[PDB]
């Protein structure tokens, strides 16, 4: 009745962990239940990641739910491919096909490449963060030479937070050379709120500028600070709060006490956390199907030291892979499904335009259909104060003698 | 007074090792020498490198010479950073400052920027393989705004 799984969590990821606890209760049946082992560790320290992974492989788990950084994604992926241990993660998907990996995060690369094509862009900025892999950067650059785009890619990730006021003013001094008015922010929802506050300082958020936040948490980050400047802001929201399932979750979410569940007494949930709640449902139904399939998966004994040379892979991990990669449920991120590689498939990312009335479900995409939503009924006719410009030259435009 | 050293060599490194083997000969003295443990491994696999690094740590070497890949690089840097092992390698320089790492490969990206200036280029194509990495391509794309470049 007991199933052991490993949990690797960033120490500064509490709501991402708070959502994990609520998932265990909503999917705990009387047939069986899942049992976690949590090690709060540094996500960038791959040595700690290696020490944490082998802490779970020596305790003998069946699957591991955790995260990884650019500095550690290859550590997680390589061990799971040899030890046949299944890994579930809401961090960025691996740059390629890696077995025994169950990436809960969908590939945003296809979204941005045609949200660009929807607005009909041919020249823009691209301030990326290597904390979540260079996968997205190669996409825009490969498509830059095909469509003869003219892109400016800036590794904005490696910047110090002490000289952050003189370097950000210097970046826009550089972006002012081409008078760039179309930018794409590819940072985590943390560094985005830093760029946002610095766009306000220099007043580069008025009528004319147009930004695209390239992460799955549009409503997550603070958007109220750049909403009324007059600059159009686009993004992506995966937690469609319009769905009744999410609202069923959000009602029970908003009433939970905050001391017991940190970052949970609000009405929104970070996309990193919403995927975690959906991760439990995947694992629960994974083993439930191993039950109904009359499949025996329990380990035959001590898995031993992970550094065992040669690396012996327990055969039933193949069935765990096939079990996890054949789950199919519904949660906060909409639909949920996986291929033979563990990538997210058959999903839907809501495209949100930040208007004056807040985040607006303007559009959405799919890995088969691109930009296909009719305009929302909520809007306002003749609310556009059209800006007109001219020149003071008599008699075309003369100031009245009483112009003051 | 024989001193032991870690030797991490990829499979196809025939001349790299041929020069390594010549290196120890020309430098060993009458009072001490070098006793390397050579592990021919597939350097891209992070698990093979991780398992090989500990294959040398248990043997108790005083420094490790080797290589790494864009995938396995962050495995060695943080490993030597916490275990205080000293790693010496000619692979491409670490993206950032990672302690206990000795990179023989001089920073190529700093010199390439100066070459494009003297030739007075404006629009050109940059060819790169994601395998070797792109820390050098990132540098030319960052400076592409300050110095007026239209990189395809
Ligand atoms: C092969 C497969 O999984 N197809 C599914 C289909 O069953 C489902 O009705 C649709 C909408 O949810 O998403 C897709």
């Amino acid at each position: 009745n007991s199933i052991q799984i490993g949990g690797l969590f960033p120490r500064g990821a509490d709501q991402e962990y708070s959502a994990f606890r609520v998932g265990m209760v909503q999917f705990s049946t009387s047939e069986f239940r899942l049992t976690p082992h949590i090690d709060n560790l540094e996500v960038a320290n791959s040595f700690a990641v290696t020490n944490a992974f082998c802490s779970q492989f020596s305790r003998g788990v069946y699957a591991i739910f955790g995260f990884y950084d650019k500095k550690s994604v290859n550590t997680i992926t390589s061990f799971c491919g040899t030890l046949h241990v299944s890994f579930i993660t809401p961090s960025f998907p691996t740059d390629g096909t890696h077995p025994f990996v169950i990436q809960m995060r969908p590939d945003l690369k296809g979204a941005l490449l045609s949200l660009i094509e929807y607005y009909q862009w041919d020249k823009f900025a691209y301030l990326y963060d290597s904390d979540r892999g260079l996968s997205t950067l190669q996409a825009v650059l490969d498509s830059a030479a095909e469509k003869k785009w003219q892109v400016t890619a800036i590794n904005v990730g490696n910047i110090n937070n002490d000289k952050k006021d003189e370097t950000y003013r210097s970046l826009f001094q550089d972006l002012e050379l081409k008078k760039e008015r179309r930018v794409i922010l590819d940072c985590e929802r943390d560094k985005v709120n830093d760029i946002v506050d610095q766009v306000i300082t220099i007043g580069k958020h008025v009528k004319g500028y147009h930004y695209i936040i390239a992460n799955l948490g549009f409503t997550d980050g603070d958007l109220l600070k750049i909403q009324f400047g007059g600059a159009e802001v686009s993004g992506f929201q995966i937690v469609d709060y319009d769905d009744s399932l999410v609202s069923k979750f959000i009602e029970r979410w908003s009433t939970l006490e905050e001391k017991e569940y940190p970052g949970a007494h609000t009405a929104t949930i970070k996309y990193t956390s919403a995927l975690t709640y959906d991760a439990v449902q995947v694992m629960t139904e994974a083993f439930r199907n191993l039950r109904k399939q009359r499949i025996e998966i329990s380990r035959r004994g001590n898995a031993g030291d992970c550094l065992a040379n040669p690396a012996v892979p327990w055969g039933q991990g193949v069935e765990i892979e096939r079990a996890l990669k054949q789950v199919q449920v519904e949660g906060l991120s909409g639909n949920i499904k996986f291929d033979q590689n563990g990538k997210r498939i058959n999903y839907t990312i809501n495209i949100m335009e930040l208007k004056t009335n807040g985040p607006r479900k303007i559009g959405y995409w799919s890995e088969v259909d691109k930009m296909v939503l009719t305009e929302d009924d909520t809007s306002g006719l003749e609310q556009k104060t059209v800006v007109v410009t001219t020149i003071l030259e008599s008699p075309y435009v003369m100031m009245k003698k009483n112009h003051e």
